[PDB]
């Protein structure tokens, strides 16, 4: 192969380019007001989106630099958006202003490293600043009013999120699936979540979500790395047999197994999927042998020398449903009986009381006997059409995610005036050099464009707007601009408000990714 | 073919200018302040690295002649790289300051051959004062510390380390597994290194480190030329039956049989690996002999008439695990009997007290005394969570490996300051010609570059730097710019140091490769 | 006007490039085997001329900053030529050695003023060695061989020179002019020379040597600045009345004066010329008293407040012959009666005794005594036809000037071997740099182009001639190769001489222009 | 085999063949740069293969001289 190398200030503005047409292209999305894009299929109608990462995640360049940088930046802003559950847009704004400010003082005769000094001092004084400023939510009230601002005042979805989350608390585990009928429904069953997905993108059957669901499926527990396709052989007989799908829980799933998987779930043969076990160590086993008990099936392990042609579907696991994420994979109604599930619990109980590690041995205990004993309250949709029940789905979804980041962090005055109330803070650092002011001044000067953008996007001038804002009502820190009604006042009680948590680590990503491409000194890529 | 020369100049020129674009994307990522590299992926996130081997390694040039020479300088780091393990960085600054001024002094009208004298008797001069400074560790006290500092302060590998070292001496056997637990263990078990590594790069299986490791593996021991596959029809069944991974230890395995070994590996079929048996003439028999005796199985002789179509399992070898690298491999847990590895010992000491070679075979008996009887020392990396081992891991084995060259040798200043203070005992060579005093001043003007880069990568003047330090302080040979802290003073004191063997070894290749270049009249390649 | 202007490398390449077509074209003529330079007339047939002087003369280069340094050359080149009488074409290839290998050095990265002060170096000590080793004349018989020698083997001419040298001493004057016979006269005659030569190149008569020649004139001797011509004009009158040549000998004449003087000698109206008066100061008018004695005529001054329109033709100087040049005019066979030059050469003698200045006045009044009272010798050419007459006249200046040199210094051996034998002492010299050395050495190398050069005018081969007398026969400064008669032996014994003092100025002047070319950083020209 | 020592083969072969004419082993010692008999530092070749070599170069070269018509074939 043959690569192309850039180097210093013609690499770093072709990077700038790139970020540059990306923030363009994301930023007329942000806000009430925020205008329409269209993007075009190779076949079909084309689509018209409001909606930040969509537009993000359809950009690419031509040119090889600039599709770098934006790359980078869109990683970022992905992993940003998975995190938190919202902020791309916000992260993107974030990441030109600051990669575009610190390329100006760079180019005008400064050091970087000083730069990066300053802006890391800058962004840990506003986040402080924000921790500081932050209003928690505790009561049941409270989460009722946070879920009904993030549901666009629908009461009834305030008050089912305020419910779930006081039947098994704060940290408990909340889905949502479709109703059978036109009321909506709360039950609490017996389930579990583990922080493992599926092994290949190729298993997603709910393209929409990217994620796969299975009614009724078959459990292969086994604490073994399957790479040939022999030992599978009779369980996926057995289960074609039964026509029912198979979830393999495994220890690797990896080699020649898992293409014939996918070339098998692809076709009609039979639909399959595959995780990785929880944990390391003795805890997976530990974990697996938890998850069998309440699957009902039983673990396959070579500690107890017993083969997996050897398989039968009395040792295979039942549940009631079975959901698989990127990150996070959730079983739902299991099949095992409530006295070994409660016995387990007991043996949990008594090796808690037994364990002598202080921290590591009984955390973990403590953590996976919650994980058994907690259940997962389920909301299923009611509605009277087909279209009404998915729309009213998605929307209990994110409904449910941004309550989730309130009740961990807090809430601070929406419209991007957080960060503009924050940019007053920073006037009172004491930087050791030249440039680590010029850095924080940096900063100061790049918290001030979200709500600039907010404002254009509404029609009006930013620069006035935010200088409105920065001028007067300055013992007010709810004091803003409402966009959607074209008017002043406190955002707090026109209910705009975001969670401090997507802030903070929109603010954090942006800064690292940003310094990030200003200390970049050399670029290589390949020659077309 | 058809074939495109250059000559004299014009040829030197392009070899320049590849050499000088690779040390330009080298150059970036040396010392504490080195800057970013973007290095782009045909599909995927770009990778962001501050590592001077890997962007040497991706570097390729259109034109035929910089490649060329960009090529060989290429070569030449990454051997020093292995042999040493560091130092790809300096050794490529250190080629293109040489060839540089070389190109330079030639085309001023001076002889290439005295210019290589002279260089030769100032890199021979600047490697004596550099043993002459250097500082010897010992004690267990040193090797502990040495070891901390060569893993960033950590003191736990320290003294893992220097403890693993103490168990099996300085020139013992140390390797690093992942663990089963937190704690971190270190284990002495029965295990023997050979410097022959495996036949084809296809059969690694960890890309990530270039190597194949085999777990409780079957064992072939043969001395015989394979090349046909019914010779290995019956062992190949044998493991296919077991399940379990098989490596062959051969005279060599070449012709058809290796390309089967290879398309069965990369299938499911069953993975293998081949080594080549270690050593040459009678000792080759006898070391293969010890293995087979330590592995618990039989080797294969045709001086026995036994043929390969006779294996079975019984006389198979069987052990613990097995590592293969480029150049070493490793059996580990060899399931050989005890009393039986203890009579071949005996025998072992009893074949010293015979034999009459006083230097040759006596000191072969010795080895392989030593080999067979010494042990391997195993540290398993403990952690709670996968990547954090798999990190620890990675860090554990730099720290170890750098421990090893500063017990071989010594320790010098860091920071590049160790050249440049021995750029000072070149004005006392007393050259015969007056190229010869051209070539020791272009040696003594290459030497300050590593000091000048390390402060630009900091943001500072390099020059200045260099003359600060070159000017006053002229007692003190650890004395030098902390570019960390961006200070001055004594650089010992603050652990930045490095050992003697990489900085001798990059000096020793790169004024080779340099003066190789010098000398260099014709360049002949291919026409695109 | 608008300019451009050339700063470093490439200025000093352009000025390379004009000084290597200048040494190129004028190096062919150097040595008795030298070749042919054809240049062609706007109207005319061709001239073909083997003169080193005729050659560099008639070069313009048509890029302005080449032709500025091809200008520089000429113009020192022209200047040592008229100062020592010979020496353009050994300057010029002294000036483009040494300047080529200055920008080899400095491109090399040298300091240009370690050069400059090691070439200064290495030219005083052959310039000392040079004065050591050459051979001084004093008898007659020595000068009578040395411009024997200087006439081709002419034996009438030395013995001529010889004894107009003896008569007048060997400072004395000496002129050639053309006879009225076939034998040749030499005549003792009363007349004297001036340092001032005429005041407009329009005056010259005689283009062929650029001189300006009158017999018999009327001289105007005035202590006045002239303008206007209404002084002017009873002269001028009284000349033309007497069809008669006018020379004015004033203090300055500028304005429309000179100006009306030139259109009337260059039409038919009248022939005049025009010189300063000798001399500043009270010794200014004590040389036009003399002179005023010497030409019969009486000196016009304020101070005495007479008017140049009271002049007449009685108080107006004659004398036997007027001769001008660029620097020097003489005056022969005065009017003036002997009796009153007796008794001011009383005047003169008695002011001898009379003045009290040790140096400075008794040394003005005992030269102004010599020139007085000296006198002048005349060689008048005697011929059969008018062209052999000039042919002979010609080659008996040529005979004359040299032989004056070789009485001032000394004469050195031929053939650019005394340059070559002199490099052998610069091996003795302590610089306290190395860039003295290679100052040292350039010079070194350098003074050998010479002998290569006359070799290859031969049709040999330089560097071996140069190395076969560079290597054997250490023990003769007077060895060397005869290129005439293509042979090795002592070329002084051959008559292969050269004075020292053409050779110093050569080297002196072409070392001094080089180095200056050397340290000049930009250059300014006009834009086409 | 002087030029690529670095030195003038011009000169050297003209110093060679000026002087010590009666030295038939008197030559150029490039590996010291020194001049004097090279038989006795071990500088010698064997007849075989200059006698070849100049044999066949004069045969070759006289067969390149001769040549009045060359036929390729079209690119």
């Amino acid at each position: 192969t043959h690569k192309e190398l850039k180097f210093g200030v013609e690499g770093r503005a072709s990077l700038l380019k790139g970020v540059d047409i990306l923030a363009k292209a994301v930023a007329v999305t942000l806000g009430p007001k925020g205008r329409n894009v269209l993007i075009e299929q190779p076949y079909g109608s084309p689509k018209i989106t409001k909606d930040g990462v969509t537009v993000a995640k359809s950009i690419s360049l031509k040119d090889k630099f600039e599709n770098l940088g934006a790359r980078l930046v869109q990683d970022v802003a992905n992993k940003t958006n998975e995190v938190a559950g919202d902020g791309t847009t916000t992260a993107t704004i974030l990441t030109r202003a600051i990669f575009a400010e610190g390329v100006k003082n760079v180019a005008a005769g400064c050091n970087p490293m000083d730069l990066r000094r300053g802006v890391q001092m800058a962004v840990d004084s506003i986040v402080k600043f924000l921790r500081e400023k932050s209003r928690v939510i505790t009561t049941s009230e409270e989460i009722a009013q946070v879920a009904t601002i993030s549901a666009n005042g629908d009461t009834h979805v305030g008050k089912l999120i305020a419910n779930a989350m006081e039947k098994v608390g704060k940290e408990g585990v909340i889905t949502v699936k479709e109703g059978k009928t036109i009321e909506d429904e709360l039950e609490i069953t017996e389930g579990m979540r583990f922080d493992r997905g599926y092994i290949s993108p190729y298993f997603i059957t709910d393209a929409k979500t990217q994620k796969v669901e299975f009614e009724k499926p078959l459990i292969l527990l086994t604490e073994k790395k399957i790479s040939i396709l022999q030992d599978i052989l009779p369980a996926l007989e057995t289960s074609s047999t039964q026509r029912r799908p198979l979830l393999i829980i495994a220890e690797d799933i990896d080699g020649e197994a898992l293409a014939a998987c996918i070339l098998n779930k692809l076709r009609g043969n039979l639909q399959v999927a595959a995780v990785k076990a929880p944990g390391f160590g003795d805890n997976r086993k530990s974990i697996l042998g938890d998850l069998a008990i309440l699957t009902g099936g039983t673990v396959f392990s070579d500690e107890l020398d017993i083969k997996l042609e050897r398989a039968t579907p009395d040792l295979f696991g039942s549940t009631g449903s079975v959901t698989i994420t990127k990150e996070d994979t959730i079983l739902l109604n299991g099949e095992g009986s409530k006295d070994m599930i409660n016995q387990r619990c007991e043996q949990i109980r008594a090796a808690i009381n037994d364990s002598s590690v202080s921290d590591y041995e009984r955390e973990k205990l403590q953590e996976r006997l919650a994980k058994l004993s907690g259940g997962v309250a389920v909301i299923k949709v009611g509605g009277s059409s087909e279209l009404e029940v998915g729309e009213k789905k998605d929307r209990f979804v994110d409904a449910l995610n941004a309550t989730r980041a309130a009740v961990e962090e807090g809430t601070v005055p929406g419209g991007g005036v957080a960060l503009l109330k924050s940019t007053k803070c920073l006037d009172k650092l004491t930087p050791g050099n030249f440039d680590q002011q010029l850095g924080i001044n940096i900063i100061k000067s790049a918290l001030q464009k979200p709500a600039k953008i907010i404002a254009d996007n509404a029609g009006e001038e930013g620069a006035v707007i935010v200088g409105k804002i920065l001028d007067n009502h300055t013992d007010d820190f709810n004091y803003g601009y409402d966009a959607a009604k074209s008017e002043y006042g406190d955002l707090v009680s026109r209910g705009i408000v975001d969670p401090l948590k997507v802030v903070r680590t929109a603010l954090v990503d942006a800064s690292g990714v940003a310094s990030l491409l200003t200390t970049t000194e050399c670029t290589i890529t390949e020659a077309p």
